[PDB]
């Protein structure tokens, strides 16, 4: 429990400052075929595969925020934000996903409206174009990212990204053109745990006939092609003075198991395969010694025109930070074969050191254990090897558990006192960051609402505001969401 | 120009420290068809391919110190010197090479001579079992090292060690089983520049029909095979408290070329392909991660009997350091394809930097160019990433270069003040890495005689002493001996 003195204050920090939340569309809109919208990877994954998804349930309803915007802006304002992180359904823009398929005027409105909502609030925007949700009929017709062709899912999502600025340009200036493509190729096509459901034979998800080896570099060298068209698009006919567009990579800390020299050397080649993977080309133009000595012809070269567009296309970079990992070392001899995408790593993850005991404190899923420190090292990565960029912390919380078998509560749910030590202890690491040079620019806590948790259904609770499902999806303050309120209002 | 109070005095070093001179058999021995002398590779290479070294010339004679080894002793003795380093002729112990071809008698009396001498005057011999020179009845028998049974060559050299054992194990107190492991194997097979004189097809050597991607590492990983099973029979039947055996490593300084992270990463590679190829194996028992990530299935793979046997084999580590290099970053991609074995580390080894400017002042010849702090970060880093053991740095020295058409006079030879002062600047830094927990334990100057220099021929001296070959080879004491000598003498 954190001491007095100890507690973040906000004249640390400058004024320039940013703090805020995130959602994302799938995981709180709801309403997924009203207005023309048309139906997403998720829609059809969910709809087919409920057995996929822990509790069975969907995102048809979600937050329900696509009916009950206005009142989410209300909380946002009275909470004192400075941003808000949201992103759009590329499939309730575009119902056929082509520039064929045509504009869904609905879908402009209802991002139109929430933008301008916003604005008058003082709340700037900080949209995310790409959050996983892929026009099904873009998927049927080749694959969505997985596009053999490099060229189709190239084009449409650009036009995906032009249509954005087309209409919301003028009033939007931050623009994330994807979200985690590392957790998005990785667990869609490596361990087939999201939307497709696809993984190697022999694997245990929805369709076992794809390649955990492959197809994860696949679609994770699509999404750097259609990023450099996207941003090329932007600079070229968008961007001004005051606006900035960049995107967003999950990334765990990465620790050395061991004293060993071989753990050190471990570590790095996992920093290189989660956060390398797709931030060194788009700061570089190119893939990670580490993985391309290792993935070798699984991961696809970049033609010289690729190579100038991907270099430098960026002018802010999004970092979604919620703990880390022990990396220990694997030697390669003839035993040893990779089977996911991740292993070409050539090391294990682990959550508890040699002393048998976890890296920081379970903070209650099966995932997230506090570790704000690994935030400082990421940040020093950032900033001595990968030319010290504008960083947004644009994810960071925990996630409540709240199952059948063990419901929570709602007076406990409220009282989130485990996630209000978390949210200050890693606001604090940025106070300490920014001092050591990080060039931090702001934070948004992850989930201004409870919401729809992927494959976890709705068995987490990774809100700041509170979501009663029995009682019209209406929204309560926790106390985290009440402590960032007189953070920002001092 | 080295001011004094600069100048290293012995008083510097502890009193345990030990200093001397070095050779090989084959660079002064001569005497190459005597008293049952078997024929070595360079005896065979020298003879059949003169074209293959610069002048033209071979080690017949050498500097005769077959017959004037009383003399070299005087002059270790007369210089104070705490220790002599010199390896032992393989053939001429062994004239067929193997135990059936029997020992000779004669090749032990004379290794027992001088080490009886050497003791008679207080010097301690420092002996190097196998310097280059491999018996042609094996290299006939079966390729010597590039032995692809992995048996043969480790059979016998062993036995080989187990003679030398046998006569000299009462006396000798200090063995290396190899030197050079590195320079043998990559010039011997990569560039084909020595001994056997292979290479691949495509490139210019006296035999393009080997595989100078493949070979170097077979027969290094031969030499690796055999060190080990030379080492535990030692330490069976032959060691005792005050005796200690290891091997010596041929190593360059790396430096990041520039500024980019990129280049950091390329002096890692290096230093791994340099120095780790055979370090890191007698440390860990394997090859460092990077090689076997990039020369893959052409190095060989050790069996787990013998990962147990490499590691710790040895009580201490010899260095032979004599420059360093700025190691520029080379990314991998479908244009560049290795050639030769050293490639496979995926950066050039530059002599100027950025700036057009060498790394240090040159010394004369075409490689040694002047940077002592490259000892200092080498010294550093077996202190702090390989167990800090006890070193030797049993080779360090220049060449004055003396050919026909720019003959270097006598008078010259005798002032050789850029070795003096190289010599010293060296020794300096050696004091410089004691204070900073360096295990240093010694120094040996390169060349207390100037010999053959392998492909070079007698283009350049390396010794600190004179050998007039217009005058039946009698010695003189250069500058830097002469100092030596006061340094040793206070
Ligand atoms: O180990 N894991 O299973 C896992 C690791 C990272 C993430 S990223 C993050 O996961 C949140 C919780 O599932 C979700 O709300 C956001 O959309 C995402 O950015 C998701 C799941
Ligand atoms: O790049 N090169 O040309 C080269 C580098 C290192 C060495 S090692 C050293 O080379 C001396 C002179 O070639 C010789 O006297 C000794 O036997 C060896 O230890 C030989 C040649």
């Amino acid at each position: 429990m954190l001491s007095p003195s100890e507690i973040p204050q906000r004249d640390w920090f400058p004024s320039d400052f940013t703090f805020g939340a995130a959602t994302s569309a799938y995981q709180i809109e709801g309403a997924w075929n009203e207005d023309g919208k048309g139906e997403s990877n998720w829609d059809h994954f969910c709809h087919n595969h409920p057995e996929r998804i822990l509790d069975g349930s969907n995102s048809d309803i979600g937050a329900n925020s696509y009916h009950m915007y206005k009142t989410d802006v209300r909380l946002l304002k009275e909470m004192g934000m400075d941003a808000y992180r949201f992103s759009i359904s590329w499939p309730r823009i575009l119902p056929k996903g082509t520039k064929e398929g045509g504009i869904n005027p609905d879908g402009i409105k209802y991002y139109r409206n929430l933008i301008n909502l916003l604005l008058e609030n003082g709340i700037e925007p900080y949209v995310t174009i790409f959050h996983w949700d892929v026009p099904q009929a873009l998927e049927e017709k080749y694959g969505g990212f997985l596009d053999k062709s490099h060229k189709s899912i190239v084009e449409d999502y650009t036009y995906f990204a032009k249509v954005c600025f087309d209409n919301f340009g003028d009033k939007v200036k931050n623009w994330l053109t994807f979200n985690e493509p590392q957790t998005f190729t990785s667990f869609s096509y490596g361990t087939g745990v999201f939307a497709p459901g696809r993984c190697s034979p022999g694997l245990d998800c929805a369709y076992p006939t794809g390649n955990s080896l492959v197809e994860p570099y696949t679609a994770g060298h699509n999404i750097l092609l259609a990023h450099a068209e996207a941003v090329d698009l932007y600079n070229k006919h968008y961007k001004r003075d005051d606006t900035r567009i960049g995107l967003a990579f999950d990334v765990m800390g990465r620790v050395p198991y061991g004293t060993s020299f071989l753990d050190k050397q471990a570590e790095e080649r996992s920093w290189d395969i989660n956060l390398g993977w797709f931030l060194e080309p788009v700061v570089r133009g190119d893939y990670p010694f580490s993985m391309r000595s290792l993935a070798r012809e699984r991961l696809p070269f970049f033609k010289d025109e690729q190579k100038e567009k991907l270099a430098g296309s960026y002018n802010m970079l999004g970092l979604n930070y919620y703990t880390s990992r022990f990396s220990k070392n694997i030697d390669i001899s003839p035993n040893y074969s990779p089977v996911l995408n991740t292993d070409d790593a050539y090391a294990s993850q682990e959550v508890n050191g040699p002393d048998g005991k976890p890296i920081g404190p379970p903070m209650g899923n099966p995932w997230i254990y506090m570790y704000p420190e690994g935030l400082k090292d990421l940040l020093m990565i950032m900033k001595n090897k990968y030319g010290n960029p504008p960083i947004y912390i644009t994810e960071n919380g925990i996630g409540d558990v709240d199952t059948k078998e063990t419901p929570l509560p709602m007076e406990a749910a409220l009282n989130d006192y485990k996630r209000l030590d978390y949210i200050q202890r890693h606001i604090a690491t940025l106070k300490e960051s920014i001092d050591l040079g990080s060039n931090v620019q702001g934070y948004f806590a992850w989930s201004l609402l409870d919401n729809f948790e992927w494959f976890a259904g709705f068995t987490e609770r990774y809100g700041i505001v509170y979501v009663d499902r029995n009682n019209n999806c209406t929204r309560y303050m926790k106390e985290s969401a009440k402590w960032l309120k007189e953070f920002n209002t001092a």
